[PDB]
Order: C-alpha cells, then structure tokens, then sequence
C-alpha cells in the first residue's frame, strides 16, 4: 500500500537512537506523571506543565490531577512546588493542561497562558504569575470556533498568542481517524480580543509553536511530517512562509532562547513508541539545538539523545546559565549539566 509506506514514514517506525550522553544528569524529584511544557523566565523561575492527558497517550497514574509547577533554576539542586491556582473562573477539577507560555507586561506582571483540554473542549486559560505568594490567580478561559485542538501557544500580550492545532476535529473518535488516515488539516490561529484568524494550515499536527526574541519570526513544529516551519511575522499579525526544515525525529515542543535565538527541541525519535506505548519498549528523548536558522546551512545539533532507560518521552527542553532543562510527555524530567 501507499498508505502503509506513508504511515510508517510519519511515525519514523524504523528509528533507533545513536546514545549523546550527559555526564551530570539529575532526574527532577517529583516529577513522575509528565512534564510536558515548560518556559524559564529571564530571572530563572521555571513554569513546567505536568500531569496533563491525552486520549489515547499512555499515562502511569491516571487519577493524577493536573499541575502547574515552579522550579527556581538559580538554586544550586533546585526543587519543584505545585503553584496554587485561585480565584473563582475556573473549574479546577477538569484542569488539563498542555503547552504553556508566558507574557511579561511593562508594569512586570507576568502572566502565564496554559492550553486547556478539559474533556474533549478545548481552550485557553491565562494567569495572573504571584511569585511571593506562590501562586496562579486566574482571569479568563478564551473558547473559540478556530481553537479546536489546541496543542501550544505562544503569548503575544495577555491575551493575544498565536495557537497550534493538533487536529482539524474535536471528537476524539474523528481525531484518530484524522490522524490515522494523515489528512492534515490542522491549523495555526493569531487570537486577540479583536480579531481571531487563521494564519497558516495544512499541517501534519502542528505541535510547538514559538517566536524570535525579536518578535519578526515565527517557528512551528510539525509532529509527522518532521518539519519545523520558519514563518515571516507581520506587523498586523499575519505570516508568511519563510523556511522548512526537515528532520529524522518527530519534532514536538520548541523553546527559543532570548539571548541567541536559538532553537532549543524536544524530539521523539520513534513516534510508534511514543503513540503506542509498551513497558518494554519505551520512548526514547532527543533534544535539538538549532542555530543561524534563517541562513543557507543552519546547524542542528543533537545535545542529548537516549533510548528511554532514564527519560521517556522527551517533549520540551529548554537552557538556562549552563543548565537543559528536559520535560516529557508523561514521564519524568531531567536536569543536566550542559
Ligand atoms: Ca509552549
Ligand atoms: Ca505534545
Ligand atoms: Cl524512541
Ligand atoms: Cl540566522
Ligand atoms: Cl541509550
């Protein structure tokens, strides 16, 4: 069949990973029912999504809630706590949170938008940041016809973030057909108060989703088609293409780092062990740097990259002062000298 050989090509089912190791690699305490998107603000603090669930994606502790959770990188062994969400907006037993991202206002108020998928619905719900308290004051739960399936934002102002869609359909039942059958009809939509558009479709599962520090680029990750797409960012929000890049890895979550622009990468090398999961053939991690990326060459890196022996399921990964921080899906998370 044609169809096999295109299913087989977009889960990677013939992927093994060469071993780039790390000598000081620290799993995080606490840190056992995924990790699955984190940011690092420019002060060190560390926002990391966990506990969230997928239709159909393995889970160790299926009555675990969802958590958001705070690390201060500037601590020299730095622990994990569960932020505290309050106020009255918010329906805290269904949280499901998936990609993160955060804004920082001009008064340094930080707010914290998280992808929501309690049952099968889907939305956005952004945060008030309270570091002294500790804690995530909610403000509003932003619904819309264009936002399906969101899978990662990223904020743009407080409420105003470019969204992927991992799938043209909300019922669970349709979304695995869609994605069995590789339609590719997910999408990317600008949301703001006044104007809500689609910006870009025909993707393969549009997954991360990040911008330059400068705020002229746009990045995407395709999940099967192993793409991460350069778009050029327009002053009245719109995008056009720009570059495609290819990989031997299902690209998942995309940091950038403020200070280089770098692209930093969470992969799944085997997308079979990362969709079909098997105690005894686990998923593997892969994290990409990706340098000079608008230039005839860009350099990609494998910085770290592993069968799943300690880290399963690597999704996100991130670099602060010398230290990568690795999330996962539903795994752990793992913290490494550079
Ligand atoms: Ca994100
Ligand atoms: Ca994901
Ligand atoms: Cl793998
Ligand atoms: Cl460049
Ligand atoms: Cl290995």
């Amino acid at each position: 069949d044609r169809q096999k050989s295109s299913f087989q090509t977009r889960f990677n089912v013939h992927r093994e990973v060469t071993p780039v190791e790390l000598p000081n690699c620290n799993l995080v305490k606490g840190i056992d029912n995924g990790s699955e998107d984190l940011e690092i603000l420019p002060n060190g603090l560390a926002f990391i999504s966990s506990g969230g669930k997928y239709p159909g994606i393995m889970s160790f502790d299926p009555d675990k809630s969802g958590k958001i959770l705070l690390m201060d990188l500037n601590e020299k062994e730095p622990a994990v706590s569960e932020l505290e969400i309050i106020g009255n907006t918010l329906d805290i037993s269904s949280f499901n949170p998936h990609g993160i991202s955060t804004f920082i206002d001009d008064d340094n108020t930080v707010y914290l938008l998280v992808v929501n998928r309690p049952g099968s619905s889907s939305t956005v719900e952004v945060f008030k940041f309270q570091e002294e308290e500790k804690s995530l004051l909610h403000l509003k739960t932003i619904r819309h016809k264009l936002l399906p399936s969101v899978n990662d934002i990223v904020a743009v102002g407080p409420e105003h973030f470019y969204a992927t869609n991992d799938h043209y359909f909300i019922d669970p039942y349709l979304k695995s057909w869609e994605m069995h059958l590789g339609l590719a009809w997910s999408f990317v939509t600008y949301y703001s108060p006044n104007d809500v558009r689609v910006v870009a479709e025909g993707f393969d599962s549009a997954n991360g989703i990040n911008i330059s520090p400068d705020g002229k680029y746009v990045y995407i990750a395709e999940l099967l088609a192993h793409k991460i797409h350069v778009y050029e960012k327009h002053a009245n929000w719109t995008l056009t293409p720009l570059r495609v890049l290819s990989f031997d890895t299902l690209v998942d979550n995309i940091s950038v780092d403020p200070v280089t622009g770098d692209l930093w990468v969470g992969c799944h090398p085997n997308g079979m062990r990362i969709f079909f999961y098997d105690a005894e053939n686990p998923p593997g991690s892969e994290v990409l740097r990706i340098q000079d990326i608008l230039s005839e060459e860009p350099k990609v890196t494998v910085v770290y990259a592993e069968n799943g022996t300690v880290l399963q399921g690597s999704s996100v990964a991130a670099v602060y002062k010398g230290k990568l921080l690795i999330g996962t899906v539903f795994h752990k998370a793992l913290y490494c000298d550079l």
